[PDB]
């Protein structure tokens, strides 16, 4: 699956609630960000090799891939509603961004990244 394709180990991912909830536990005071993909979204295929970039340059930032169509009561409970779509979390302060981005606008992703190192 084009999702698997040259991801790194700090990219994991999710298939249960359960899981999701336990990665952002797990990832105690680290940024955490959540990519909101599907199958068949194509710009989140031609993002993807970026994402695997900017993942391999931020060893230590935790990024988990959620497939909306293969999770959709979860992504649904989170008010995502459009893919490509993001979150990202840290620490005790919970959520700290929410946004979407296009394949040209991925400097958004970036941007959103040195807010929160």
């Amino acid at each position: 699956k084009w999702w698997e394709r040259k991801a790194g180990p700090n990219m994991i991912d999710i298939t249960s609630a359960e899981q999701f909830l336990n990665a952002l536990k797990d990832a105690g005071d680290r940024l955490v960000i959540v990519d909101f993909y599907g199958t068949w979204c194509g710009s989140c295929r031609a993002m993807f090799p970026k994402l695997c970039k900017t993942a391999k340059e931020h060893p230590n930032i935790l990024f988990l891939k959620v497939n909306f169509d293969e999770n959709k009561s979860l992504c649904k409970s989170l008010n995502v509603k459009v893919l490509p779509y993001f979150h990202f979390y840290r620490g005790a302060d919970g959520q700290v961004e929410s946004f979407s981005c296009s394949l040209a606008k991925f400097q958004k992703l970036r941007e959103a990244i040195e807010r929160h190192n």
